[PDB]
């Protein structure tokens, strides 16, 4: 089940781009296999330097549901989460996030070296606890390659 | 003007917290001596768990000038900002932060060990290029004495 889901963060990340909300990131939030919300970066339709992926699909599904927490749902990330996403993902007390691309993948096309210490290990006062895993084969080219793709869309300018 | 604008979030940390909308926690986005934004935790109001004050204050702060960048700008906060706040401030490519309180000061009425190790020095990942002062002497007392005088008034989340 976990393919079918991060596949659908990809493919929220490209028609986010190409619609012109924000950048190519996508989310999904599952509550046991039922899709809860399903988003993209907004920070451009929205004029929200806070609206990444994640934080939108957190958002909607906390407000689908009535609830500040989302404990029996999972989180589908198409790109590793920044620190504010990260950060955002601990507070609504989601059980488990899976992510496509490395941080790496995205600034490899311009983006902030702006990587999450928690996510990987290296913080001293700021600990996860939270069930983490790193996408490997199929998922993880798709969500991969997902920068290059946009790029080379846009390089024609 | 630092202890004005502090004095000011420390305010709307109080209305917050009286009016039911969440935590005691304030934020004020000043643009050159001048406020821009005021806002205090939407936790519970909004049913969104990334509603902090800085959060809040950074997304209508951006909405106030229609730009996702606040390069000009500086933030005071009743409180040090969380992992997530912090990260949406470096986002907001914010010049300054001010904070009265240490986290520790929450943390001692049932608010999670959630701290920001890019705010304190200690992050490897995230680097941080922002000013930050941590308030001393009455800015401090009163941002520390928002938690004693605001002890079981709210529903922790
Ligand atoms: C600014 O740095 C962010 C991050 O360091 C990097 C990782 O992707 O892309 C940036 N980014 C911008 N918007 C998003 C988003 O919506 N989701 C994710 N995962 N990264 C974003
Ligand atoms: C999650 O824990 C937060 C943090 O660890 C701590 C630091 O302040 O208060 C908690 N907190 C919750 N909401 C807020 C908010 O809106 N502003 C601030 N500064 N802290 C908050
Ligand atoms: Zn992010
Ligand atoms: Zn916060």
């Amino acid at each position: 089940s976990d393919h079918k889901f991060l596949t659908q963060a990809v493919e929220e990340a490209y028609k986010g781009v190409d619609c012109g909300d924000g950048g190519p990131f996508g989310a999904v939030i599952v509550h046991n296999n039922e899709v809860v919300a399903s988003c993209h970066n907004m920070v451009l339709k929205y004029t929200d330097p806070t609206a990444h992926a994640q934080v939108t699909a957190i958002r909607e599904a906390c407000k689908k549901l009535n609830k500040i927490e989302l404990s029996e749902c999972e989180i589908y990330a198409s790109c590793e989460p920044c620190p504010m996403c990260f950060g955002a993902i601990h507070l609504s007390r989601l059980k488990r996030l899976v992510y496509g691309a490395k941080a790496e993948a995205a600034i490899a096309i311009g983006f902030d070296d702006f990587i999450a210490d928690a996510l990987r290990g290296t913080g001293v006062y700021q600990k996860s606890s939270l069930e983490i895993k790193k996408a490997d084969g199929n998922g993880a080219a798709i969500a991969e390659q997902v920068f290059q793709n946009t790029k080379e869309k846009f390089r024609l300018y």
